[PDB]
C-alpha cells in the first residue's frame, strides 16, 4: 500500500459512450474531474502499468455512428493529458485486460457480429502489441485478473450462450487451459484478484443482472460465494484497493446506478461507500498514483 492513490473511472455509457475520466479517493470521499478522453468510449478496460493508466477498446456508440476501438490511449496524472499509443491488431468491444510483469494483455472483446477468443500483448516501452495463443473460447463481456503472474478470463459470452467457463493463461507455455467452472454464468462480471482468489461479482445470466459474488481460490481450484453486493449489477467496473473490492456502477435493468460498493472480505460484507457523480455502466476502472 501507498498514500495518494485514487480509484479512476474512465469511460462508460448511459444513452452513448462517454468521455469522462473521473477519480475518487477513498481517503476523503471526493471526486475529482480530470481530461476527458479523446474518443468516448463504452465497454473498454482500464489498466496501470508505470503509474500510467491505460484506456483500452471498446466501442463509441455515439448519434453519428458506432465504431468498435482498437485504441490504447495512456493517461498520465503528472500532465493530466491523454496520449495515443499503438492500436491492437483488431476491435475489441467489451474487452477484459490484465497486467503481467508491466504487459498488457486485451482479451477476446466483439467486432460487429465476431466473438473474439483471440488474445495481444502490449510493450509498453517499445510501443508495440503482438498476438499470443488464443482463449479456448470466444468471449465478449469477458472478465480478467491477474493473480500470480497467470491471467485468467472469466465469462463471458460466445454470441449464443452466457458462459459459467473460465479460463488461464500460462504465459511461460504460451497456452489456456479451462478451470473449474464458475457456480453461475456470468457475462459482464466485474473480475478482480483479492488475496488468493479471483472474484466475480455480479454480471448478467441471459435473464438477470445478478448480485451474487463468488470467488475461485486457486490452490484448492473451487468456486465459493461470498456475501452478495446490495445491488444487482452487470458491466459494472471494479478494483482492488487496500485489500478491499470496489464495484462502481452497472445496469441492472432500471437503472444505470452511480452506486459504488465496498467488500471487506475479513467481515464478509459490502458497504456503500460513494456515488459516482453520475450513473454509468461498461466503464474501465483502476488504481494509481492521484494527478
Ligand atoms: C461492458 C459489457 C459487458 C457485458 C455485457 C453483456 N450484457 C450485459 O451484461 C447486460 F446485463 C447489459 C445490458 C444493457 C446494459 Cl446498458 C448493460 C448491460 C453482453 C456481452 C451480453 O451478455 O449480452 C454488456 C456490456 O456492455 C453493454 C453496454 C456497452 C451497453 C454497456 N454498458
Amino acid at each position: 500500500p501507498k498514500v495518494g492513490r485514487l480509484i479512476y473511472t474512465a469511460g462508460g455509457y448511459f444513452r452513448q459512450s462517454l468521455s469522462y475520466l473521473e477519480a475518487y479517493n477513498p481517503s476523503d470521499g471526493t471526486w475529482l474531474r480530470l481530461a476527458d478522453l479523446q474518443v468516448p468510449r463504452s465497454g473498454l478496460a482500464g489498466c496501470v502499468v508505470g503509474g500510467l493508466l491505460y484506456a483500452v477498446g471498446g466501442r463509441n456508440n455515439s448519434p453519428d455512428g458506432n465504431t468498435d476501438s482498437s485504441a490504447l490511449d495512456c493517461y498520465n496524472p503528472m500532465t493530466n493529458q491523454w496520449s495515443p499509443c499503438a492500436p491492437m491488431s483488431v476491435p475489441r468491444n467489451r474487452i477484459g485486460v490484465g497486467v503481467i510483469d508491466g504487459h498488457i494483455y486485451a482479451v477476446g472483446g466483439s467486432h460487429g457480429c465476431i466473438h473474439h477468443n483471440s488474445v495481444e500483448r502490449y510493450e509498453p516501452e517499445r510501443d508495440e502489441w503482438h498476438l499470443v495463443a488464443p482463449m479456448l473460447t470466444r468471449r465478449i463481456g469477458v472478465g480478467v485478473a491477474v493473480l500470480n503472474r497467470l491471467l485468467y478470463a472469466v465469462g463471458g459470452f460466445d454470441g449464443t450462450n452466457r458462459l459459467n467457463s473460465a479460463e488461464c493463461y500460462y504465459p511461460e507455455r504460451n497456452e489456456w487451459r479451462m478451470i473449474t467452472a464458475m457456480n453461475t454464468i456470468r457475462s459482464g462480471a466485474g473480475v478482480c484478484v483479492l488475496h488468493n482468489c479471483i472474484y466475480a461479482a455480479g454480471g448478467y445470466d441471459g435473464q438477470d443482472q445478478l448480485n451474487s459474488v463468488e470467488r475461485y481460490d486457486v490452490e484448492t481450484e473451487t468456486w465459493t460465494f461470498v456475501a452478495p453486493m446490495k445491488h444487482r449489477r452487470s458491466a459494472l467496473g471494479i478494483t482492488v484497493h487496500q485489500g478491499r473490492i470496489y464495484v462502481l456502477g452497472g445496469y441492472d435493468g432500471h437503472t444505470f446506478l452511480d452506486s459504488v460498493e465496498c467488500y471487506d472480505p475479513d467481515t464478509d460484507t459490502w458497504s456503500e461507500v460513494t456515488r459516482m457523480t453520475s450513473g454509468r455502466s461498461g466503464v474501465g476502472v483502476a488504481v494509481t498514483m492521484e494527478p
